[PDB]
């Protein structure tokens, strides 16, 4: 991280400012809004955290709920989802508290002994090289707590309206501006009935798998009932059951359980298969199915009922256009996360997929209310979302049941459940990837898959993907071609001067003036060559770009592979072609959207030209 | 970290239940208490920091200053420090928001140009494999804002009485209870030239050069006069100087520099050699020293002139005995850091010798007070600390001026700057080390040199040293022989038997009543033998023990090493005897004592009962 650009800042760093451009925090939801988020799930706080980044954005949070959550009904945390928290920088915090699957064991019913499991199988929960977080276990709750946190400690000082339940959402398309209409009612006794409403340009329903805002646009989730029913319980209990502490899926002659292993060592979830509940219940079921091994618990801190069908909205927006064209009205009113689609239990997909429908519209919704990109980037939120949700409810729809076959199900589902497979085919964002091959480890569409390089101002070893902050700044990698360091005059170091010198780069054309120059692209070089070998007083000033009101010199652009350890080059890991080099262009929410030669610097051009505004 | 042991509990589990055995803080100084403390600089806050953790121990810690800094003088932390940072679990923030040494570059004249310096050579800064922590830069005051954070939200609720400066201390040797007698002046205009008055049991001064403390009971500081005198300044400063990141010694005919790359990113510390100095002279020489490299200084957040001699005090303690025997009187004053010991900027040393004072001290007063082990070992803190803080000047006495005898004496000035060269000589505590072979690489009377690990109850890759937590406790670390999992009757597991049911056990003789089986001695077994081959249910109950009020079990305490990557087997990285085992006691401050047979039961009950209170 960096601090102390414009003077010494004492106090933690990452408690930023209060911009002046921010009012604060009302007792009463302001009357005007950019953006009306609806819901303090997953989903409304991963939103809320992302533009809480931005003070000059007037956003509004509303929950009915009064207050944070200390218990949440989700716990499982993603690969992918870690990488996110990265993004936020408190993916450390989450790895520390959390409870990490490192193994999946397998339990069945011993076949020379009645009415007792045995342990049949284990397998590494995260296949070596998917991600450079583990996959691990922690309280909703708890990283409610740090977006809350995040979004207190932002700029905006942005904190959720509690008490407020959304009951009408109406869309005035002869508005002039703040064309959406909120009413909402207060919850708290102080208040009770009491109307409230607010005007806003723009309005995310993160509300659940009951969304308010969902039935207001008379979207409705398409699908199968509840293909099953999960009794789920979190205790604090003794058992002698050996792999307690893994994540461990049972199936027993007196019923099916999945263990979930808790933060903290003693807690412990149980999912038992269903289909008057009550947790006594669900502990003799647990029972008998662990037998002989014994289940005493002490402690049950919550319980539920966990039934839900796997279903799907048609589209996220308002846009009743199945596929927007440049013609079709644009959007007002998004759904995001559950309010959208339910992935039943089998799934293993919990509150992950749900984020990453915020962290995909942040950043555009941030773009459109700043006139940097047109409005019509808005509709690439239902088509990448929807798409992928629906894709991969097709494939846990078959996955719901030769032998090498089903190994390979297995893995693929490892990375659709690690959040690393959504892949978004070509559109106005993606490329078709005629030139993957520049850099083969970096598939267009896909998330950024971050490897180890070691910075050349101070040889600090980092990994290459945290650069992508959750900033809302574009990503541009660059991988010098073997020659460039020695050879200016073109590759590499060409393309800073085109990015730097040329009225029609995209820098020059998009970044707006006074800001930083690198405020809305974010170059990152690699050199093949060793850190020791690179010398920064020959580079280009694109590269050591000077920011702030100070001129401070950001000494964070320039990189070289780890050459030390044996097989850690990321030119080898991610397959750059050492001759030609390659330009990586990574989306605000971490997603490539291309991969170009360092020299097309026309094509370059003409993908922002296409739907950033000047 | 384990949490939720005793039910459910919400929020950061940082954040520990206030105790009702901690009265809650008070506008006025308390008039007794157990131990007060002079002085929040780092030694201070450590050691209160490190008994914040015993809410049963009135611990009062004051300082003249009027609350806490927000910018400090040092700023260097040693990988052994980091190694006790994580001991006080906030080494994680730490690592986020310093500046990493990962090189040390070295500039000179050039031979061929006149009044130039260039590039002349560049060291890997810490030797791979010294510690699993890095060497970084931080502003004191945040490592004091880490300290009062976990003072604040320990069982103690702890926080200093700031604005108050000790004037006199005296002991009554006559006295029944709380002999020593401490006057303190207020110094806020609130309250100017009140007095206060405390009567405690123990007291440390850690009140630094010109301490207060020292003065009262006679010792003096007896050294050299400043070796040297250095102009620091903090700069926020744009400079085309290549290797400003990197921690940088400049030698030239201008001068001589020393670079300090400081966390964020653009801060950066100048030590500018010496012997009315204003700032600007300091700049001024720097730019003379650089050229032709540009300095242009844009602010100067802080700026003083470092010089300090080398000196110590012949005893840390009010015991004029020499080298103290049974019969001595015993100690009630202590001192630590600078006010008994100055090192000289050469030495680089910082602040990070200071706190390993109070690290040393702290548990003993702790078990003292509570009666768990005899008085005579607070003769220990003293023989300990001055002795490797002479020997320490002594080094640097010499180091102060072949070819190979110079690498010889920069490699092992490494190992002191880095704090891992400490090494206690046999004493009371530490052990002759007649068995040394059993575990090579666990040096007896040096740091515990933490190597990885697996846990067997969930696969988890640990660092076995982070089992050593700042908690007062002991710990066993018990490394298996080959057979000892197939051959109970003798080795490891024997060893347990005879830990829990042998009656002159010094887990069952110094164990309070009513206490956690693990609350004195914090038992961890590692097997040779991978973590799939450990049946855990056929351990004995003391490796897998009950705790707290729930009697939840402890799943943390076994272990086999990382057998999946190449070289990294814990039993060859610390030279484990594979064919007899080895037990390795640690204190509770992470040195070795004793490095035993594991069946030699009856030296490690002579050990503990030789200080020990049943
Ligand atoms: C009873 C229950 C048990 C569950 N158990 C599990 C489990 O065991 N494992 C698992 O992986 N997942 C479980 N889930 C699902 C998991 O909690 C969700 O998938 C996840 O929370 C979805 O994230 P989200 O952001 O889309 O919305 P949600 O988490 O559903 O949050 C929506 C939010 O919007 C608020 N809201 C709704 N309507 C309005 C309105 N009109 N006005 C204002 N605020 C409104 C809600 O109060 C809530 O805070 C469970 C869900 C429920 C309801
Ligand atoms: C002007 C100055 C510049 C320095 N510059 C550097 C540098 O550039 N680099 C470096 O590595 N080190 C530097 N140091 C030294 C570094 O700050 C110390 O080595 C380190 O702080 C020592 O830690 P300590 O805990 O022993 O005591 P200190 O940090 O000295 O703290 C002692 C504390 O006790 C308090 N105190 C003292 N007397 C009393 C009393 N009678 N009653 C109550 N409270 C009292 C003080 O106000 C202070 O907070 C500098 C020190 C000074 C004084
Ligand atoms: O994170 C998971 O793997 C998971 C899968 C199912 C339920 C649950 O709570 C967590
Ligand atoms: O941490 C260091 O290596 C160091 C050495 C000298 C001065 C200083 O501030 C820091």
């Amino acid at each position: 991280m960096q601090f102390h650009l414009n003077g010494f800042r004492p106090g933690n760093p990452l408690i930023a400012p209060a911009s002046p451009l921010a009012p604060a925090h009302t007792e009463a939801v302001p009357s005007q809004v950019d953006v009306l988020i609806v819901g303090c799930g997953p989903a409304g706080l991963t939103l809320a955290a992302q533009l809480a980044a931005f003070p000059d954005i007037r956003t509004c949070i509303v929950e009915q709920k009064e207050g944070p959550m200390e218990l949440g009904q989700a716990d499982g945390i993603a690969c992918r989802t870690m990488e996110m928290f990265e993004a936020f920088e408190f993916a450390d915090s989450i790895l520390k508290e959390a409870c990490w699957i490192n193994d999946v064991t397998f339990w069945k019913p011993d076949p020379g002994q009645p009415g007792r499991i045995a342990r049949h199988g284990r397998v590494q929960d995260t296949e070596d090289g998917l991600s450079e977080f583990p996959h691990v276990i922690l309280n909703q709750a708890r990283v409610h707590d740090h977006y809350l946190e995040r979004m207190r400690n932002s700029p905006s000082r942005l904190e959720p309206h509690y008490a407020r339940r959304v009951l009408d959402v109406k869309v005035d398309h002869g508005a002039a501006d703040y064309p959406v209409t909120v009413t909402l009612e207060r919850c708290d006794a102080a208040h009770a009935g009491q109307i409230e409403t607010v005007q806003a340009r723009y309005v995310v329903g993160c509300d659940g798998a009951r969304s308010n805002v969902r039935r207001a646009i008379g979207r409705q989730l398409v699908g199968d009932s509840a293909n099953q029913a999960w009794g789920v319980m979190d205790v604090l209990a003794v058992t002698d059951f050996p792999d307690v502490r893994y994540k461990v899926a049972i199936q027993s002659e007196q019923g099916n359980v999945l263990i979930i292993p808790r933060e903290g060592g003693h807690l412990v979830r149980f999912y038992v298969e269903m289909d008057n509940i009550t947790v006594e219940q669900l502990i003799a079921t647990a029972q008998r199915v662990l037998h002989p091994y014994k289940l005493e618990v002490k402690n049950v801190p919550w319980w539920s009922v966990y039934e839900i069908g796997q279903r799907i909205c048609a589209k996220y927006d308002d846009v009743v256009d199945a596929v927007a064209t440049p013609d079709s009205p644009l959007p007002r009113v998004f759904i995001a996360g559950d309010a959208c689609h339910t992935h039943s239990p089998k799934a293993g997909q919990g509150m992950n997929f749900s984020m990453q429908d915020s962290f995909n519209l942040g950043w555009k919704l941030a773009a459109v209310l700043r006139k940097q990109c047109a409005p019509e980037l808005l509709h690439t939120y239902s088509s990448e979302r929807q798409v992928v949700a629906q894709q991969l409810i097709d494939f846990d729809r078959e996955w719901a049941k030769d032998p090498k076959e089903f190994q390979k199900y297995f893995e693929q589902h490892g990375r659709f459940t690690a959040g690393v497979g959504t892949h978004y085919a070509p559109s106005l964002l993606t490329g078709q990837a005629k030139h993957q091959a520049l850099a083969s480890g970096f598939t267009v569409g896909m998330r950024f898959h971050s490897a180890p390089v070691v910075r050349v101002c101070d040889a600090k070893p980092v990994q290459l993907g945290h650069c992508g902050k959750a900033d809302g700044r574009w990503r541009l990698y660059a991988f010098a071609a073997q020659n460039d360091l020695a050879q200016p005059e073109s590759g590499l170091l060409a393309l800073c001067r085109f990015l730097e010198g040329d009225a029609a780069s995209p820098l020059r054309r998009f970044t707006p003036a006074g800001q930083d120059i690198d405020s809305i692209f974010d170059l990152r070089a690699v050199f093949p060559q060793a850190y020791t070998e690179v010398a920064l007083e020959t580079l280009p000033a694109l590269l050591l770009p000077p920011k702030g009101q100070l001129g401070m010199i950001d000494y964070e652009k320039v990189f070289s592979p780890d050459l030390k350890n044996a097989g850690q080059d990321i030119f080898e890991l991610r397959g750059i072609d050492r001759q030609q080099g390659a330009l990586v262009v990574v989306r605000p929410d971490q997603y490539v959207a291309q991969v170009l030669p360092l020299g097309d610097h026309a094509a370059l051009s003409a993908y922002f030209e296409s739907f950033m505004r000047a």
